């Protein structure tokens, strides 16, 4: 019933568990789903940074795993993580870690598409939805942080060229609009 | 399913649907299923010593339960964050990957006999106010300790610690195992 928390939540960033939530007061999403959501998300990045940061992963499996660990990890158990893990912000994919009382701290990042020729900018976010995505930007370049100059912007061929840290490569309109990045 | 660990340490009807699973008295896929979770609960708690900040005495309901969740992956992941722990916090030898698991010949504190002298080497988790006994008085992993007087009534052994003498009950002395050397 708590998958669709990260879900509602998610989608401004079956139904028979959603008459469960509104069940608890809790869906719509209420005062106390904000929080809910909040809190699960939390647990989630938490781990994703945890695994890529601390054990090796890489930013494209380390989704899957945690997608059970949520499950059978305990609040004093992920709070030495987020005390280990520095108390961190941010996903490996820039996804932002709220914290404790709902800070969700949202950078100020248009997708990489909403851009035009001659804008410069900085990968703050990267979309997780999908691990392909995420291994071809690990094919190329594009990490978090990696500024980039968007050189064309080809809307006839659903494309868009950029330069990056290093090179020049040209990114799909699904490619470049997931991954986020902030303007100058 | 977590008999197969208690099965191991020492080595209902709940033992007979492993010999359904055809694990068990263990077989060599059970003894090797037994390796898994056993490596689970043992990385685990010396990962959240070792690495969490934890302060054994409250690993063990962690790791009773992340034993069910971890993969082989992640387990092979904290193994080499650790590289390449032999022993758990509490002593319980760790079973190398291929199985080898290293060898203690190491007795009771209460099967010790008048005079005996050897260093701790394994404690039980059973109980945490025993191992906060344990760490209160003075007794951890690689103290050599001297047996000074095995009272078999009623039930109380004198020991000497490299730290002391402690007056240890049966229940308490039936928590350390010893190597002699």
């Amino acid at each position: 019933a708590q998958d669709y928390l990260k879900v509602i939540w998610t989608a401004q960033e079956a139904s028979e568990s959603i008459r469960k939530l509104a069940e608890q007061g809790l869906v719509t999403l209420t005062d106390s789903g904000r929080r809910a959501a909040l809190a699960m998300v939390r647990r989630h990045r938490l781990l994703e940074t945890f695994l890529v940061n601390e054990l090796g992963y890489r930013w494209d499996e380390v989704h899957d795993e945690a997608e059970v660990l949520e499950h059978a990890v305990s609040d004093r158990l992920m709070a030495r993580i987020d005390a280990k893990l520095g108390f961190p912000q941010r996903d490996p994919h820039g996804d932002p870690i709220p914290g404790a009382d709902g800070q969700v701290p949202t950078p100020p990042a248009r997708q990489l598409w909403a851009c035009r020729d001659g804008d410069t900018g900085t990968v703050a976010r990267i979309s997780d939805a999908d691990p392909q995505m995420l291994r071809y930007f690990a094919s190329i370049g594009i990490s978090l942080d990696s500024r980039l100059r968007v050189l064309a912007r080809r809307e006839f061929a659903g494309m868009i060229s950029v330069a990056i840290d290093s090179a020049t490569v040209d990114l799909g309109s699904p490619a470049a609009q997931a991954i986020w990045v902030v303007s100058l």
